[PDB]
C-alpha cells in the first residue's frame, strides 16, 4: 500500500479510473465535432474553436482525476479510447443535441462515483466531486440547454451563421 | 405630528405609501420576467439583463418615494407585494406589451397622485412628481414603445435573437 | 415534460427552492423597512439605514441566487406574495439587531431544513450549493449580528446608540 | 446556550476542543524538529525555514477552529501542548517519516470529526472541514510522501545538502 | 467528391488518417509517462512536467494532420485510441528509452507518408510534411539521444534527482 | 561536545530552556484571552487583535532563545506548555491586570537569568538579555500600566468599546 493511501476504499480507485476513461472519451468526441465544422462543406468556425475547447477541458477533467488518484494513493489504469459514435455531426444543431447527451451520461458517471464515495464515507473524495465536477457539470449542461434553444430559434440558413458568428 | 411636517396633508402620505406599493409590484414584476428569460427553454440573456436593469430601477422609485415620504414628516406603510400576474410571460413582444401596460398603470397612479397634491396646494410634491417620475415615466413609455413596434418588425425566431443581442445587451 | 436540462432534480427539492425564494424575499422586505425607519427624522441614525439597505439588498441575491440555481437544474420559478414586515416601529437599534438575530435564524433553519431534503433525495449537487453559497454566509450573519447585539448592550441607551451607528455601521 | 448557536451538538463542540490541542501539539513538533535543524551538527537551513512554516501553518489551523467554535456559539477549552516526543529527530529523511505519521493522525482526527458531524447533522460544520481542512491534509500527505521518496533517492551526505538548498528553500 | 480537393490521391487521405491515430498514440503514451512521474513513489515533477508538455505537442502534431486532411479536402477518420504498453515505466532514463522507440517508430511511418506522397506526384503534400514534421522528428530523436546519454552519465538516485530539477523541470 | 561551544555553563542552558517554557506559556495565555474576546457575548475585535499580536510577539521571544541556545551550542529541551490558569478572562480592564502579572513574572525570570549569566562571568550572554529582553519587558511592563490607568478612566460600558476601538 502506498505511504499516503488513508480512507480510500480499491473501489472507489477503480470508480477514478473508469471517469478519467469517460473524460477522455467525451473529450475525443468534442475533437471528432471541433473538426468536422472544419470542413469546407460544414464551414463554421466558431463551433471549430468552441467544440476544441470543450475537447481541451475534458483532457483536464481527466488529468485533475489523474492527479486526484495518485494524491489519494491510488493508481492510473487507462484503457483504450473508443472513436466517437459518429463522423457525420449533421447541423449545429445535432451537434449541441449530441453534446447534451454527452453532459448527461458524464454527470451520472460522477453522480454513481460519489454515490460509491458516500457509501464507503470517503468525506474527501466527495468534497473533491461537489468542487470540481458537480456545479461545472450542471453550469455546462445549462450552457448547452440554452445553445439548443437558440439554434432552435435561430433557422437552418442564415441563424446558423450568425449563431457561430455571435454566441460561440 | 413630525417636527418636520409642513403643508403635507395625511391624503397625501397615503397617497405615497400607495405608490411605493406600485413601484415594488412593478419591481417584482419585472424581476419575474427577468428569470423567465433565464429559462433553458427560452433563453434570451438580453431579456435576463434588460428587466433586471428594469426591477432594480422601480425598487429606487420606491425607496425615493419611501425617503420622500421621511423628508415631509409621513410614516412609510408598508403592505404586501402581490405576486407578478403571470408565471410564463411568451416572446419578447409579449414581454415589452405587459411591460407598457404596467408604465402606463402606474404612469395614471403618479398622475393621480399629482392631482391630489395640487389640490391640497401641496407644491413642493407636486415639483418632486413632476421632478423625479413624470418625465421618466413617459421617457420609460416611450422607450417601451419603440421595442414593441421593433419586436413586430423583427419577425419571430431569428428576429428574436438578433433584436435580444443588438438592443437589450 | 420535463426540461432538457433536468437531471438528479426531485419536484420536492424544486417545490422547495421556491420556498426559500420567497423567505429570502421575506427578510429583504424586512430589513429595507428597518432601513427607513432609522431615516425617520424622530429616528435619524444614518449609519442603521446604511447598514439595513445593504443588508436589504443582500437577500434580494440570495433570491436572485436560488431563482439562477432553479433555471440551471430545469426547476419553474414560482412567486407567492412577499408578506408585509411585522412592524413598522422597530424601537431601539439593540431591539432591530435582535429581530435581526430572529429573521436570520428563521431563514438558516429553512436553509437546513432544505439541504435535508436535498441530502435525503441523494442530489449531491444541491447540498454542495446550499454548503457553498448559503450554510457559511449564514453562520457568518447570525455571529455579526450576536456580537452588534452584545456591543449595543455594552454602550448606553443614549450617547452610545449615536458612537455606534457612526463607528461600526 | 450562545445566542448565536443553531444546530451545534455539544459533542462536535467537545470534538472542535480537542483538534485545536491536536493541531496546537502538530505545531509544537514542528518547531522542535525546525530548531533542531538550526543546531550546529545538524546545520540544514532549508528544514529549518520549512519546519518552522509548517508549525506557523499549524496554529493558522487552530485559529481558524477556535475562529468556528466561536462562530457556532460553542466555547474554547484549552488543554496542555503535550511536548514533543524526541529531542534528536535524525536525519532529514527521518524527519519527513514523523511528519507523514504526525499528518495520518491529524487527517484521521479531522474525518473522525466530519463523521460526528455528519452523524448530528451538522450541514455547515461538514461543509467547514470539507473545505478547510480535508483537501489541504490530502495535498499535505501527498507532499510529505514526494519529499520521502525524494530523499531516499540522493541518499545521505551531498543528497541531503542538495535536496535542502533545492527542494525546501 | 470535395469541392477543393486537387491532386490529392484516395491511399494518401488514407494515410493521413493512419498519422493521426499514431499521434494521438503517443500523446497518450506520454500521458501515461506523464502522471507515473506524480506518482508518490516516482515523485519526479520536472519529468511529469516534461512529459505533459510532450503529449500536449502530439495532440497538437494531430490536430495539424487533421487540418491539413481539411485543407485538401480530405475526410478525417477516428480509429480507438490504443492504452500504451505499459502502467511501470520505472527509471527516468526507461521512460526516455521507451521515447527514442516510440518516436524513430513515427518518424518511419512519416518517412513512408512522404514517399506514398512523392509516388503520388503530390508536392504540397510532401512540402508540408518536409516543413512541420521531418525537421521536428529529427530535432525530437536528437534531443532525447542527448537525454538517454545525460542519464546514463547521470547517476541513479542523485543523478535522477539533479537531472530531473535541472534539465526537464526546466526547459 | 559542541564545537561551538565556550563560556557557556551547563546551568545557563537549563536556564534558557526554562525561559524558552515561560515564553511559550505567555503565548498560549495571550492566545486564550484573543479568542475569548472573539465570543459573540464578549465581541471585542481590538482587543482581539491586541492579545494575538502579544502571543505571537512571545512565540518570537521564545524562538529568539531556542537561535541563541543552538549559537551557544546548548541544547533545547522543550517541556508541555502548560494550559491557562482561566477561561473567562472577564472585563478589558480585568485582561490587562492578568498582563500586568505575567509580564511581570518573565520579567523577574529574566532578570534572574541575567544574574545567573553574570554570576558565571558569561558577558555575551548578560548583553544578549539586557539587548532584546530586558528593556523589551519594561516597555511592555510601562505599556500595559498605561492601559490599565485608561481602563480605570474610560470605565466599565461605553468607555470599554471606545478604547478598544480608539487604542487597541
Ligand atoms: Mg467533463
Ligand atoms: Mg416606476
Ligand atoms: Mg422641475
Ligand atoms: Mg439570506
Ligand atoms: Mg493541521
Ligand atoms: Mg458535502
Ligand atoms: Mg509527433
Ligand atoms: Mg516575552
Ligand atoms: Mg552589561
Amino acid at each position: 500500500p502506498s505511504q499516503v493511501r488513508q480512507n480510500f476504499h480499491e473501489l472507489c480507485e477503480a470508480g477514478v479510473n473508469k471517469q478519467i476513461n469517460l473524460e477522455l472519451y467525451a473529450s475525443y468526441t468534442y475533437h471528432s465535432i471541433a473538426f468536422y465544422f472544419d470542413r469546407d462543406d460544414v464551414a463554421l468556425p466558431g463551433a471549430h474553436k468552441y467544440f476544441k475547447k470543450q475537447s481541451e477541458e475534458e483532457r483536464e477533467h481527466a488529468e485533475k482525476l489523474m492527479k486526484f488518484q495518485n494524491q489519494r494513493g491510488g493508481r492510473v489504469k487507462l484503457k483504450d479510447i473508443t472513436a466517437p459514435e459518429k463522423e457525420e455531426w449533421g447541423s449545429l444543431l445535432d451537434a449541441f443535441k449530441v453534446a447534451l447527451e454527452l453532459e448527461k451520461k458524464v454527470n451520472q458517471s460522477l453522480l454513481d462515483l460519489h454515490g460509491l464515495a458516500d457509501s464507503k464515507k470517503d468525506a474527501q473524495m466527495c468534497d473533491f466531486i461537489e468542487t470540481h465536477y458537480l456545479t461545472e457539470q450542471v453550469e455546462a449542461i445549462k450552457e448547452i440547454g440554452d445553445h439548443i434553444t437558440n439554434l432552435k430559434r435561430v433557422g437552418t440558413g442564415l441563424g446558423e451563421f450568425i449563431y457561430d458568428k455571435e454566441n460561440l
